[PDB]
């Protein structure tokens, strides 16, 4: 293991939507919290959405993107 960063952004989703309640995480948010840029985030986010982790929760273009976790 060497991510680190990355499982301190993977608690961030599940505690924040755990937060929202009935809401995903947005990804926004999720840079805020871990302190870095919105490129970086989503990087690790759709890596980790295309592997099974993460889910797309949004209507397609346009919208911010919201998170949220599955398998």
């Amino acid at each position: 293991m060497s991510e680190s960063i990355v499982t301190k952004i993977i608690s961030i989703v599940q505690e924040r939507q755990n937060m929202d309640d009935g809401a995903p995480v947005k990804t926004r948010d999720i840079a805020d919290a871990a302190g870095l840029s919105i490129y970086q985030v989503r990087l690790y986010l759709e890596q980790l959405h295309d592997v099974g982790v993460l889910e797309k929760v949004n209507a397609g273009k346009g919208v911010p993107g919201l998170w949220r976790l599955l398998e």
